[PDB]
């Protein structure tokens, strides 16, 4: 009859193990470790399967291959076709990532285009113009023999990426320290689990129309505000632009405007730079600190470098997405740090999940991070050995590996972020080698708020070659 324990009889009906769950609460205060901590330890603790409350919210964690690729593709237009339902987010609703059912499939498939084999190689040459910039912002931090911080001068470059090629504006992150763009994203549930709003919202649910009515978002007003004047800026510059530019993603949408309101537009810019901001940054960050700390697998992805572009040669597209060794250092950073931790599916309706009855409105965990570190799919699952991706290899399994997702709704701009991240790769260390100094934290310590993240940022020594 309580309010607070209505459902947290229903994994125990079933015969599903899992922590036993606090009135209001469920098991959502065991968080606070760290997503990643927690579902780790449920999953050695409790096996294949598992179940835990946020409030009342039944979640059912999964970690069979085929109950996975049941959950992420086969069922996902007529059952897990959204993931959870944030709260109050505003106009955010119109986002492509929030958007659901049809107006899912609609507004994806609109913005799907931005990200082709083309698209892609055409603005290949943007990218490389802030690779120079990044080579040469980051001699200067080399030169005075001081180690640096990689999250500064690669979170600007990740900007400037996302920013260059979606809008056609350089807005010039890496060499205007001080970037609003930068700042606006930081506020954003910022203690995570742990934010005061967010948190009411999972002990409450009937308190989303509430907060809507008075205009309460989980996204900071002052971060939404700064970004659609922003954009609103750029597309009235981009139509008195009585000169050329890309049909980029800024194009595409004011397309579908001419035939998409303000504030969907909106919407979807705001989107692409969380997305693409703090996730590149944190994987190019993760995958130096891992080559500084493999001083041998560095030297020998320089001399792939070197033997596919002799003499510094500049990368072209086709060199960046082909080199062999490069992919499989990006891919083992990836499986030791999935930054989103997990993916989540919501049950549309009932469902029968691998024997077990699963109510409408229950969430399905598949947990990213835990299977990545599984020492029943991966030797020494804690080493850094790219060499687990060789093309020699048996195929990975791509429903433990699930970095970007799996089925209709995985990553959209998987492939953009990819070329991103190597075109920084291959030109920094064209020019420069990273080892550990003093100050470098190892092993790593991982935050337990938020994204994947170091709980210390990295700091490495970068030498000239
Ligand atoms: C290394 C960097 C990145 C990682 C690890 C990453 C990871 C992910 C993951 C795990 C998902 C969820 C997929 C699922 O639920 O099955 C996702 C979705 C998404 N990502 Fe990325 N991503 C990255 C870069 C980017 C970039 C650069 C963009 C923007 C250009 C982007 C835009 C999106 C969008 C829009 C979605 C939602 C797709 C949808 O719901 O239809 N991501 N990403
Ligand atoms: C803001 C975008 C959303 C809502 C959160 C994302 O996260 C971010 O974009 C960065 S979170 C952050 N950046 N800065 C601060 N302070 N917090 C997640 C977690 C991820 C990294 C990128 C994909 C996806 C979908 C599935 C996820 O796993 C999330 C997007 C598309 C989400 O729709
Ligand atoms: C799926 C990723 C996780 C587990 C949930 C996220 O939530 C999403 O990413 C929602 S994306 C979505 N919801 N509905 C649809 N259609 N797409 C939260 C809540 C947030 C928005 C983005 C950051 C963070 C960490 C702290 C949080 O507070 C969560 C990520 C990194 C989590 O690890």
């Amino acid at each position: 009859a309580l309010y607070g324990t209505r459902t947290h009889g229903l994994f125990k009906r079933l015969g599903i193990p899992g922590p036993t769950p606090l009135p209001l609460l469920g098991n959502v205060l065991s968080y606070r470790q760290g997503l990643w901590k927690f579902d780790t330890e449920c999953y050695k603790k409790y096996g294949k399967m598992w179940g835990t409350y946020e409030g009342q919210l039944p979640v059912l964690a999964i970690t069979d291959p085929d109950v996975i690729r049941t959950v992420l593709v086969k069922e996902c237009y007529s059952v897990f076709t959204n993931r959870r339902s944030l709260g109050p987010v505003g106009f955010m609703k119109s986002a492509i990532s929030l958007a659901e059912d049809e107006e899912w499939k609609r507004i994806r498939s609109l913005l799907s285009p931005t990200f082709t084999s083309g698209k892609l190689k055409e603005m290949f040459p943007i990218i490389a113009q802030y690779g120079d910039v990044l080579v040469r912002n980051l001699r200067r931090e080399a030169e005075k023999g001081k180690p640096v911080t990689l999250k500064d001068i690669f979170g600007a470059y990740s900007m400037d990426v996302i920013t260059g090629t979606s809008f056609g504006v350089n807005i010039d992150s890496l060499n205007n320290p001080q970037d609003p763009f930068v700042e606006s994203t930081k506020k954003f549930l910022k203690f995570g689990f742990l934010d005061p709003l967010f948190l009411s919202i999972i002990l409450f649910p009937f308190l989303t129309p509430v907060f809507e009515a008075l205009n309460v978002s989980l996204f900071p007003k002052d971060t939404i505000n700064f970004l659609s004047k922003s954009v609103n800026r750029m597309k009235k510059s981009r139509l008195n632009d009585k000169q050329k530019h890309r049909l980029d993603f800024l194009q595409l949408m004011i397309d579908s405007q001419n035939s998409l309101s303000d504030l969907e537009l909106a919407a979807q810019s705001i989107i692409f730079i969380f997305a693409g901001y703090e996730t590149t940054s944190s994987v190019l960050s993760f995958t130096l600190y891992e080559l500084a700390t493999h001083p041998d697998v560095q030297q020998k992805l320089q001399k792939e470098i070197d033997a596919v572009l002799p003499n510094k040669a500049p990368p072209t597209y086709d060199a960046v997405v082909q080199m062999e060794y490069l992919d499989m250092v990006v891919n083992e950073t990836l499986r030791l740090f999935p930054v989103a931790i997990r993916l989540e599916r919501t049950c549309k309706k009932d469902v029968e999940i691998n024997g077990v009855f699963i109510p409408k409105g229950s969430m399905v965990v598949i947990p990213t991070y835990a299977l990545h570190h599984d020492p029943k799919y991966w030797t020494e699952p804690e080493e850094f050995r790219p060499e687990r991706f060789s093309k020699k290899k048996d195929s990975i399994d791509p429903y433990i590996y699930t970095p970007f997702g799996t089925g209709p709704r995985n990553c959209i701009g998987m492939r953009f972020a990819l070329m991103n991240m190597k075109l920084a790769l291959i030109r920094v260390l064209q020019n420069f080698s990273f080892k550990p100094c003093k100050e470098t934290q190892i092993p790593l310590k991982l935050d337990t708020q938020g994204l994947l993240q170091p709980e210390k940022p990295i700091v490495l020594k970068v030498d000239s070659r």
